[PDB]
């Protein structure tokens, strides 16, 4: 392998092109539109092919939990970003590692065929006018954000509601809904976002849940991003092997810390799952403001009003927006090989089809973990890269079945079996998983003989992208570095005005039980 | 006393009319303006003599804590109130109370002269022709957060600044505003408010301090509103009894549980003060995401820039804005009634000037408490209304004189020396001062070998204004009863989507974990007979 595709200039795009150049294959990029980004480009139109964003999304995931494992975001950066601004970070990235050059722009591509394998035939239009071409290893980067999903039929009476609605997708700028009646449908983070936004200059916003997330917010302990609270070796373990209920009983207890999820209105019904909470600093506090309503799953509308599955109706509703997610299409491609049936995707960890005989194609970014999709697809293609040279092997087709179903089986019981959580996947383990194929997995108790300091910092403190650049292929030495040092790159944008001026409760209760033990 | 001025008809003119017609009292309100609500009616334009808001302005105290101690907010109505919804409250009260008709619109008080005292002579313009007339007392309410301060004096090289700045009254909305580089002066609850709506979308927002407040949720323990877990009236007792470091190191510790202040930037200087802490649900977060950078005090202009006290520059800074809060005047009064001098105002306890000989008139509303304006100038009107028809009275000049000296000197050592803490006064206690004065405080040692329940939940429980109308004059049966069911209105417009289940074993947590340490500690103090 060699000549390498990339469809899409996307975030997925952009870090295989640069993994890529890492492992010495040559690269080219196709890219629907005129720029890179994909969905965190901002545009005020809804362009097709593309995910759209409103203008206002902030991320909900630390710059220093979610940068690429050898590129600290700049310290002058915010720790939650604006979409604005997180692109300012990809563009500086692909500069530093001059990833422009691979990418053709607005060249869209239109199929990806087998030739006699190992190797893909791409058609790509661009100007009226369609060449053709012929690649060693293709990756796909085209998003999965695109294709919105309406249950409309599942919603019935929709087809007398006069007044409007429309899919979170459409969704740019809430001036134009002044003081009207809004009903936005599910509690997406973006139904979230959209909600709050709205609510503020409309006459009421109501939001429908059955079911009803945890909400949460970004800031956590000590006012530091939940991720990196979260996201931490030692808790992951925990969060694994304790009893579910126990997890579970955890969970509720931290979660409600903020207010009662009871008296709110959205505590959920099976607490079970380790379905993944919104974020969203601002929704509590927009319900106590009364600007929205949680309420019950519509069961039914009516050209003015809407029933609801606890009997209650609202009416006068000017506005719905069905925030019920989206689907994903590969319209570019062998209708065999992304097969995704009965609730499951068939691709070998997301990403490979296993049906193939040369392993030479791969889907990166279709999955949904717990944390930052951009560490993870990070290490989607240092995988990816290595299996097309050949330093990494896929198993036999009947083995790679057996996982996919054991996981996704897992993934059920584990997150429930809606169809929004196809993709969904703990954060860490997977992060290990992929970092195990290509030996870039730290092994914490062997770096406790050596580096202490390290081993406890890698286990009990944030499991940064940093960490996977210690060992195995591809290393930075700022590494240990970043790691130790990134408390300064947080606090950097943050601690901007400065004063100039339990420290015995601990010294005391600790020498206190130095002296139960000692008096023996 | 009979024919009794109310100037203003603010939220103190509304409710001073109706604690009159309740003491049998005849008024006469006399408003600027066209309507109700003084500063809390917003309007598109900043209209003299009324104090603006910024259209988005909300409550920053719950309503079973801030509603008229006999008039609780409707179930429906959320907890923290939009501007526009307050309004609601004071109309449906006007209605209900037919206060209504004692007003008389677009009429403005040009001036307030002592007849040969023990009554008043009031001037009124109307439609361009002025009237005078006659009244046994008079309750001026005519606010406090209209005049505004702007110490242009203290920010050096203002004279040089290029581009655009204005003061906080002036704000209205954020739109204008997009992508400026903007810098605001003060942690003023204002600044705040005004600092996160610019700052969504805006090039950035800066916000001026050397102090730097404690910021501070409505969100409270269980998510309920701040006011009803800070205001208990058990609590205000270890505030005040232990010792100040004792309550400083524990308001430090609950302030930062949100956020480390340090590391955020807006750690304050003296900790030692119980100053009002800011109200925002938002700022902390748009800190976060770096829409606002807080900053020293500005030492400098420049025509395009600001230098700091901390020698660090913000280039390119398109608009300033002074939100460094109100001073205040009464420009139809006797200049000697109202005294205010080396930073204290001679008022018997913000209410009668003590000069007078007749006790005839009584401002209402000139007060900064920690808790809600609204039942506390009830509690001023119901003692004043009393005053006035001699059911009540005052002490010496020379008693008000040693009282009002010894408050303002108690608030210095409690709030700092700053000019925007001249009005600065605890909560509760000071609705108590009121009560006692017309004998309407709960006595609860009392009131605990009958209704234990009551005693309990009026000590240990939210302080309500409904407590007040529990004993001495001026009654309500509601009250009992509003204060047990409290609880139901404050959820009636959150709990708006419900389970339906009977938690037992999935989950009912501390439910039997309760029931076992109860019962071990009925096992560790019973065994010692065996
Ligand atoms: C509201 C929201 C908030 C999120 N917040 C976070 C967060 O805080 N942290 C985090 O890690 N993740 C977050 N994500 C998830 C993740 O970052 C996004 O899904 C991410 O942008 C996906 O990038 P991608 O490159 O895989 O897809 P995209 O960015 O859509 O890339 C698709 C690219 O492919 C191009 N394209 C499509 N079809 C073709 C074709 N045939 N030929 C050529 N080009 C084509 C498009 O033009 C586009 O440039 C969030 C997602 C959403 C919806
Ligand atoms: C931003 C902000 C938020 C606040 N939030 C809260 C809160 O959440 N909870 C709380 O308890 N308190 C709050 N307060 C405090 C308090 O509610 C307000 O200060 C409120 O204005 C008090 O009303 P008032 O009647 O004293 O004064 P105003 O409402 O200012 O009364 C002025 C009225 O008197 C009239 N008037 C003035 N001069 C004359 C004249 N010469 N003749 C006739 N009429 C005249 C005016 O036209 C107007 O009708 C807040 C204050 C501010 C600034």
């Amino acid at each position: 392998a060699k000549k390498v595709a990339v469809i899409g200039a996307g975030v997925s795009g952009l870090i295989s092109l640069k993994c890529c150049v890492d492992e010495g294959l040559e690269p080219t990029c196709f890219e629907r539109t005129e720029d890179i980004g994909g969905l965190w480009r901002f545009k005020e139109n809804v362009e097709d092919g593309r995910a759209s964003i409103y203008q206002s999304v902030i991320t909900n995931t630390s710059k220093e939990m979610s940068c690429f494992s050898d590129f600290p975001m700049p310290e002058h950066f915010p720790n939650f970003l604006h979409n604005s601004k997180l692109l300012e970070y990809f563009r500086i990235f692909a500069k530093k590692f001059d990833l422009l050059k691979y990418i053709q722009f607005q060249t869209t591509v239109l199929s990806v065929k087998k030739c006699p394998d190992g190797q893909w035939e791409i058609v790509t239009e661009s100007n009226g006018k369609e060449q053709s071409a012929v690649f060693d290893a293709v990756m796909v980067c085209s998003g999965h954000h695109i294709l919105p999903h309406i249950p409309l039929q599942s919603f019935p009476g929709i087809e007398r509601f006069k007044g409007q609605y429309f899919h979170s997708r459409q969704y740019k700028h809430p001036e134009g809904f002044e003081g009207k009646r809004i009903l936005v449908i599910g509690i997406g983070n973006s139904a979230s976002d959209i909600a709050v936004e709205l609510s503020k200059k409309a006459a009421q916003v109501f939001i429908s849940t059955r079911h009803g997330s945890w909400v949460m917010s970004r800031i956590s302990d000590d006012g530091y991003p939940w991720d990196m609270v979260f996201h931490t070796r030692f808790s992951s373990m925990l969060r694994n092997v304790l009893p579910r209920t126990v997890v579970k009983w955890m969970m509720e207890q931290q979660m409600n810390r903020w207010f009662n999820h009871e008296n709110y209105g959205l505590e959920p019904q099976n607490k079970y799952l380790m379905k993944e909470p919104v974020l969203n600093d601002d929704l509590p506090s927009r319900l106590l403001y009364g600007a929205i309503k949680v309420k019950s799953r519509v069961k039914e509308l009516t050209e003015t009003s809407a029933i609801f599955e606890d009997g209650t109706v609202e009416e006068d509703i000017d506005v719905i927006v069905f925030a019920t997610g989206y689907t994903f299409s590969f319209p570019f491609l062998e209708d065999s090989l992304v097969k995704v049936e009965n609730n499951m995707v068939s691709l070998y960890k997301y990403m490979f089809p296993p049906h193939l005989e040369k392993p030479t194609l791969a889907c990166i970014g279709l999955i949904q973990p717990l944390g930052s999709i951009f560490p993870t697809v990070e290490l989607q293609a240092r995988w990816v890269t290595r299996v097309f040279k050949g330093l990494c092997t896929l198993p036999s087709e009947s083995t790679m079945m057996a996982d996919i179903i054991k996981r996704n089986e897992k993934r059920i019981d584990l997150f429930g079996e809606s169809q929004s959580q196809i993709l969904q996947t703990n954060y860490i383990d997977y992060l290990d998983e992929l970092a195990l194929e290509i030996g870039a997995k730290p092994d914490l108790l062997s770096l406790l003989l050596k580096d202490p300091k390290l081993a406890m910092k890698l286990y009990f403190g944030p499991c940064n992208s940093y960490q996977y650049r210690l060992v195995g292929p591809g290393q930075w030495e700022g590494a240990r570095n970043a790691i130790f040092t990134q408390k300064q790159r947080i606090l950097k944008p943050l601690k901007t005005r400065a004063l100039k001026a339990l420290l015995k409760i601990l010294g005391l209760l600790a020498v206190v039980v130095a002296f139960f033990f000692q008096l023996q």
